This record gives C-alpha cells, sequence and structure tokens, in this order.
C-alpha cells in the first residue's frame, strides 16, 4: 500500500503552514507524497470579489513547484460544489486502489470531526492524521493517529485579513506567493 | 519614550521562531527596535560538550543581517556566568534611561512568571508582552500586554535535537543559520 498524504484547504492563499504541516508528516509518518487539494468555491460564498480558483491554484504552484513530493490534487476542482471530503475520497479510492491516504488536519479542526458529513464512513476510507504541539495531546473518540509537530498558527484568512488592513505578512508565507499576491493585488489594495 | 522590545535566549540556535515574535510585536506595539538577548552558557560539570558563544554570536549575527530593526544586545554576554532578567534590566535600564523596553515571552511561559527572580521589581522595570494564538487568553495575576499572532511552536532545544537525530528542519530556522550549522558540525559532526 502506498502511503500519500492529503491536505485540504482553499489555499487563499498557501503558506507555510501548509508546507510545514506537509513535510513534517511527510516525514514523521514515511510518506509517498503529500497532495494539496483545494477546495471548490462554494455556493453563494463570494459571488462576489474574491479569488479565482485559477488564482488559487497559481499561488500553490508557486508554492509548491520546489518540491517533488508536493503535488496538487484538482479532484475537488472536477466537479461543482461545495465539496464533502466523503465524496471526495470516495473518487479517489477508486482511481488509486492501491494507496492507503492520510487526511492531515490541524489540531483545532479535531473537535469538529462529529459535524463532518458521513465521518463513520469516511474513517474506513482513510486514515486521519491530527497534527499536535509537542505534548499536547488530541481528544476525540474517533481514531486518529498523532504527530508532534513545532505548529505554525497562520491561516488563510488571517492572511486574507491582514493584506487587506495592509498588515505584515512578513515570514507567513513564500516569497514567490507574495511577489503573486502583489503583482496582481489579491486582497491588497 | 522610545520603546524597544527585548527577547532572551540561549538561540541555540536562533530560529524562525525569534524572527517572527520579534516582526509580529515590532508591527503590533509599534516599537522601533527589536533586541535579540543571548543568555551566557554556564560549562556543564558533568560534563557536556556546548556551542561556544562565539558561533551562536555568528548564527545570531546570520539570522539578524538583513533586518535594520533587529540587533543584538550583549549585556548578559558580557558578565561572567548567567544573569536573572532582573539584574540585566537593572543594568539596560540605567544605561538607556530614556528606553521603555519590552520583554517578550511566550504565553505559555507567563503562568511561571510567579516565580521569577525579583519579578515585582522587575515589572516596573520593563514592560512584559505575553505573546499566544488568536483568541486564546493569558491567565496571569501580573499586568501583561498581549499580542495575538501566529505562533510557531519551534524551540531551540527541539532543534539541537532534530539535527542530532538526523531528522528534517525544513522551514524551521534561516537558510544560512542552516549553512553555518552544516559546516562546523554543530550538532551532529
Ligand atoms: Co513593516
Ligand atoms: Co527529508
Amino acid at each position: 500500500m502506498r502511503k500519500i498524504g492529503i491536505i485540504g484547504g482553499t489555499f487563499d492563499p498557501p503558506h507555510y503552514g501548509h508546507l510545514l504541516i506537509a513535510n513534517e508528516v511527510y516525514h514523521a509518518l514515511n510518506l509517498e507524497e503529500v497532495w494539496f487539494l483545494p477546495n471548490q468555491i462554494p455556493p453563494h460564498k463570494q459571488g462576489r470579489d474574491i479569488t479565482s480558483v485559477e488564482s488559487r491554484l497559481q499561488m500553490l504552484e508557486l508554492a509548491t513547484e520546489a518540491e517533488e513530493h508536493f503535488s496538487i490534487c484538482l479532484e475537488e476542482l472536477s466537479r461543482k460544489g461545495p465539496s464533502y471530503t466523503y465524496d471526495t475520497m470516495l473518487q479517489l479510492t477508486k482511481k488509486y486502489p492501491d494507496v492507503q491516504f492520510h487526511f492531515i488536519i490541524g489540531g483545532d479542526m479535531v473537535e469538529y470531526l462529529p459535524k463532518w458529513y458521513n465521518i463513520e464512513a469516511l474513517l474506513d476510507l482513510v486514515t486521519f492524521v491530527g497534527v499536535a504541539r509537542p505534548g499536547y495531546k488530541l481528544r476525540t473518540p474517533y481514531p486518529i493517529t498523532t504527530v508532534e509537530i513545532p505548529e505554525f498558527a497562520v491561516s488563510s484568512s488571517l492572511l486574507r485579513e491582514r493584506y487587506k488592513e495592509k498588515k505584515t505578512c512578513k515570514y507567513l508565507l513564500p516569497e514567490k506567493v507574495q511577489v503573486y499576491i502583489e503583482r496582481n493585488g489579491l486582497y491588497e489594495s
């Protein structure tokens, strides 16, 4: 069974929190690759002024081009939204029967797994990996694998807020991505 | 007065934990400078090979170069043997009575404040700044200024450990610093 880690999110924009987690679990659990699964844009959701999936893909490409082991998974973008993880993992599970997928989540999403659609069936399809800081233990009734990580508490929403409020983004996400954001004036301006 | 930030530590090695913190608080509280104040490490009697103040100072200089607003304070390295924060601030206060220092510490270090040497006197010399993840509150009996930050839970000790057991260090500390570590074989050979 090939071990491939999956990291979901909007990647609007992608940041060192995404890369840090991918690299850590990739090593801790000896995975083959880690795939970044962009979310499809939700309906009604920002049918206003927001990033096109096209720009997210570009930044995501800028952020992962230097790693042969990190690749993009357009599975959720292949269908119209919203995207349920279960349905999504069902498909990757039929396209890649030789793979034991590891769905990776931040320490704080763990308490919300009960609200995920079909979580019990989903736990049959993939093996959940929860990321936590040294010594802190993840509590949940679902089987999860914990991987101690020098966690970076940055997020795409914090980054979007900051680009508008014209705040600092230093050390938060890849420079190449930052250049992309400014050249195209995303969020900022 | 001109407000200056202070971050103490071994910086053995200096890492992105430190830089992020200084840049986050430098912007949050509008400081005009942040000072990196390296501690003096005494010789472990049961014998333990530790980095020379020489190379640690070079590592500190490597990670501090590019930032005009980041400097090294050599006050603790000027005394023989490690000194208490109180004593160091007594000297910095009298040496720069025009400055109001902001001693920056990790939110998780906050609870241990009551056990600090002369903390009652220290509270009047400097202004404590506790750094924490957004939303988290800093329970403490002392008047601390809290600043929400996308906290990077990396530590010098966690690093010395990755290098020894040959674990990954990616995104954990600056490029130049790793280059210097690899050469002189600081935590390996
Ligand atoms: Co700035
Ligand atoms: Co590696």
